[PDB]
């Protein structure tokens, strides 16, 4: 599988407070992220959580005091997925019910995804409780997908990912990942490479001072409407640097498996 997410809260603030909590963008960004411009019914936007994760937004209605209706993107690049806020008002409290579909959607996906949007209207709940700001600063892992076509190319052989992915090697085998971009370090020594053809592939991503190592993981799964490429890299939150070196790297990092999933999607044409 059952793709359908369905998270609630019930909070003791009247529907028309909750509903500025989750349209003024003034509001959404004290607990939820910052939008790019308001959702307007047939109108595109964006919302950004400043640690380089952000979703594109089409929204489809915006009914007042009733309910949101829209179809986003996460890092642009992943499956389109239908969500609904949809606000019933009660003696006691409003509800807040989110919907987050997708078809095909994989189920080792729908635990996370019912765990994010928990953190979410937890974040609602506390603003409108205490009217201070409740959004995280940065999420400690990254992760990402894109749904690839079911064609002759896959992303997770030996002779192939070098096509997509920001490595070179360093000697025999991948030895070196690579963040191109204005900040740095720029060279970070891979190691532990280990693939098991057209399934998995992990290994690890060292930090230059850091106390642990990180430790990434790409997976294909099958599927009718295509093949959907998934990563995931952690350890940010355990390197034993500083809050503002920990949150660069992990935004340095998003940014680049941004653009490894895209590269993979342009391969896979
Ligand atoms: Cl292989
Ligand atoms: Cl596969
Ligand atoms: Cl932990
Ligand atoms: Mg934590
Ligand atoms: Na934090």
């Amino acid at each position: 599988p059952d793709d359908w997410v369905r998270v609630m809260v019930s909070v003791p603030a009247p529907v028309d407070e909750v509903w500025e909590a989750v349209t003024d963008p003034r509001r959404v960004a004290q607990w939820f992220g910052h939008l790019s411009a308001p959702m307007t019914t047939g109108a595109s936007t964006r919302v950004d959580f400043g640690d380089g994760d952000f979703f594109d937004i089409e929204v489809d209605h915006v009914e007042p005091r009733d309910r949101l209706l829209f179809r986003w993107s996460f890092l642009g690049v992943g499956p389109e997925c239908q969500v609904g806020w949809t606000l019933t008002g009660g003696a006691e409290a409003t509800t807040l019910t989110v919907d987050d579909s997708c078809p095909g959607r994989p189920g080792s996906e729908v635990a996370q995804l019912k765990a994010g949007w928990l953190d979410f209207v937890g974040r609602l709940a506390r603003y409108l409780e205490t009217g201070k700001p409740s959004r995280y600063d940065w999420r400690q892992e990254i992760d990402g997908s894109v749904v690839l076509p079911n064609g002759s190319w896959h992303p997770l052989r030996e002779e192939t990912v070098v096509d997509w992915l920001p490595i070179a090697t360093n000697g025999a085998g991948p030895g070196w990942f690579f963040v191109v971009d204005e900040e740095g370090p720029r060279r970070f020594t891979l190691r532990d490479w280990q693939l098991d053809r057209e399934r998995a592939l992990t290994f690890a991503v060292e930090i230059p001072g850091a106390r642990t190592v990180t430790a990434c993981q790409v997976r294909t799964e099958p599927g009718e409407r295509g093949r959907t490429l998934s990563v995931s890299h952690q350890g940010w939150h355990r390197l034993g640097l500083s809050d503002l070196q920990e949150r660069t790297l992990r935004h340095r990092f998003a940014a680049t498996w941004t653009a490894a999933l895209s590269l993979a999607e342009e391969c896979a044409r």
